[PDB]
């Protein structure tokens, strides 16, 4: 996973 809230 690597879903950066941005």
């Amino acid at each position: 996973h690597r879903f950066l809230r941005h």
